[PDB]
């Protein structure tokens, strides 16, 4: 075995920040008849800030090392959004509108 | 076996911050008849800030090490959102609207 | 076996913060007839701040180590949101609206 | 085994930031009859900032190392969004509109 | 085994930033009858800033190393968005419009 | 004398708003040595919203009316802001700065 | 005297707004040695919105009316901002600066 | 005296707005030694919106009317901003600057 | 006296707006030694929008009317901005600059 | 006296806007030693939009009318901006500059 000698003297580190905000946001979605949302995100992201930092230190003298990092993601989801029929709908998500009319007359 | 000698003298570290805010937010979703939300996120994310920091220290002299990091994610979810029929709906999520009418007349 | 000698002298560390706020929030979701929410998030996230810090120290001289880190996630959820029929609905989630009418007349 | 000697003296590091904001956002999506959203993003992204930082230190003298980094993503999702019929819809998501009319008259 | 000797003296590093904003955003998508969105992005991107930083240090004297980095992505998703029929729709997402009319009269 | 006959029938008025915000605001004014603020605004402004409203009704039949509206503003203020001398000042109102020095050496 | 007959029937008025914001604002004014602010605005402005509204109604039959609207503003203010001398000042209102120095050496 | 007959029937007025924002704003004014601001605006402006509105109604039959609208503004302000001397000043309001120096050496 | 007969029937007025923004703004004015600002605007401007609106109605039968509209503005302001001497100034309001130096050496 | 008969039937007016923005703006004015600004604008401008609108209605039968509209503006302002001497100034308002030097050496 050998030596792994780290020496740190007179270090002044400051102001390290990792910031994540409003990721995968769904806003302002009006529906006159219906809103169907299937919300299945998968998040393995990384937001990292490293200042004056070392990683892992592994002193492993020897022959025959096996190091395996593995990530497997399999997707067979089945999503079905179904609506039969829509009629006679007035939807006013805007502002300051006036005199909006939807008329249906059926004579059999 | 060998030596792993870390020496730290006169270190001044400060201001390390990890901040996460409002991730995966669903806001302002009106529905005139119905709102169907299936909310199944999977979150393995990392928000990290490292300042003047070491990782793991493993002094393991020897032959035949097996190190395995594994992550497996399998998805076979079945989601079904169904609505039969929608009619005669007035939806006003906006502001300051006036005289909005939906009329249906059926004569059999 | 060898030596793992850590020496720390005259260290001044300060201001380490990890902050998480309002993650996976569902706000302002009105429904005129119905609101169906299935809320099943899975959260394995990490928000970490490390300042002047070491990890694990393992002094294990020897041959034949097996180190396995494993995470498995399997999803076969079955979600069914169903509504038969919707009619004659007035939904006003907005502000300051006036004279909003929904009329249905059926003559058999 | 050999030597891995890192010496750091008189280091002044500062102002390291990783920032992620509003990724994968869906905003302002009105639908007169219906809104069907299937939201399944997969996120393995990285936002990283590194200042004066080393990686992993592996002192492993020996013959026969096997290092495998593997990531596998398989997608067989089945998504079906279906609507049968839409008629007699007035949708006004704009502002300051007036005298908007939709009329249907059927005489059998 | 040999020597890997890194010496750092009198280093002043500052102002390292990685910033990602509003990626994969869907905004302002109105639909008079229907909006069908299937949102399945796959993100393995990297936004990185490196200042005065080393990578991994691997001191591994020996014959027979096998280092394999592999990423495999297979896509067999099946997406079907279907609508049967649309008629008698007025959609005004613009502002300041007036006297917009859609009339259908059927006499059998 | 005559008649002043006002008749109002079937009136529907709504949504009248007068809003004033953050007028004459002084923000973020740092001074390394001194801050001298003399704050003497004179405000006779009007923010008015009138909907379906009459003014004054004066039925005054006769000869010789004198109606005088008068506003007089006279300003003879005397403002004196005085500082004798400033030296040897370091002012850092900014963020994330480092190694800022102000040195004065006098040898008589 | 005569008649002043106002008749209003079937009136629908709405959405009248007068808005004033952040007028006469002083922001972000740093001074390394001194900040001298004399703040004497005079405001007689009007922000008005009138919808379906009458003014004053004056029924004054007669000869010899005198109507005088007068506004007089006289300004003889005396403002004196004085500083004697400034020296040896470092001012850093910016962000992320480093190694900023101001040196004065006097040898008599 | 005569007649002033106003008749209003079936009036629909809406969306009247008067908006004033950020008038006479002073922003981002750094001074290395000094900032002297004398802030004396005079504001008699008007922001008006009129929809379906009458003015004043004056029924004044007679001979000899005198109507005088007068506005007088007289300005004899005396403003004196004085500084005696400035020397040895470093001002860095910009961002991300480095190694900025101001040196004065006097040898009598 | 005669008749002034105004008749309004079936009027639909909308969308009247008067907007004023950021008038007389002073931004981004750095000074290395000094900033002297004398800010005395005089504002009698008008921003007006008129839709379907009448003015004043004056029924004044008679001989000898005197109508005088008068506005008088007299300016005898005395403004004196004075600085005696400036020397040895470094001003860096720009971004990303480096190695900027100002040196004065006097040997009497 | 006679008749002034205005009749308005079936009027539809809309979309009247008066907009003023960023008038008389002073931006990005750096000074290495000094910035002297005397800011005295006089504003009597008009921004007007008129749609379907009448002016004043004056029914004044008679002989001897005197109508006087008068505006008088007199300017005798006295502005004096004075600086005695400037020397040894480095001003870098640009971005990304390097190695900028100003040197003065006096040997008496």
């Amino acid at each position: 075995g050998g030596k792994v000698q780290i020496i740190n003297k007179k270090l002044d580190l400051s102001n390290v920040q990792s910031k994540c905000g409003s990721k995968d946001n769904i806003k302002h979605v009006p529906g006159g008849g219906s809103v169907q949302i299937v919300y299945k995100p998968v998040d393995l992201s990384k937001v990292t800030s490293k200042c004056g930092s070392l990683g892992n230190i592994h002193h492993k003298p020897g022959g025959g090392q096996v190091e395996v990092k593995s990530e497997k993601l399999d997707f067979k989801d089945r999503v079905q959004s179904k609506i039969g029929s829509l009629d006679n709908i007035t939807h006013v998500p805007g502002g300051g509108n006036k005199k909006i009319e939807t008329h249906k007359l059926t004579f059999r």
